[PDB]
């Protein structure tokens, strides 16, 4: 991986969403937070040994954040767990 191909479909998400929420630094960490969040599920070492926010609970945030932004709910999809779909 010197050539992220799969990452810079990430990375044209992330710096789309720099852009377009470029008056709105909230937004961007609200999404942050939200995928930060989200790998604290995605481990076994959390804090409760329960499996706190599923995908679709996590989609709501995450498209709440950009809704407006169809582009980047749909990029969404292929960030997340793509072999589900």
């Amino acid at each position: 991986e010197s050539d992220s191909v799969e990452f810079n479909n990430a990375i044209s998400y992330v710096n789309k969403i720099k852009t377009r929420f470029l008056d709105h630094p909230e937004i961007y960490r609200s999404f942050l937070e939200i995928l930060h969040t989200y790998q604290k599920e995605q481990l076994h070492t959390k804090g409760r040994p329960f499996r706190g926010m599923s995908e679709e609970e996590v989609f709501t945030e995450v498209a709440n954040l950009f809704r407006g932004q169809e582009d980047l709910l749909s990029e969404f999809g292929q960030f997340l767990p793509e072999a589900k779909r």
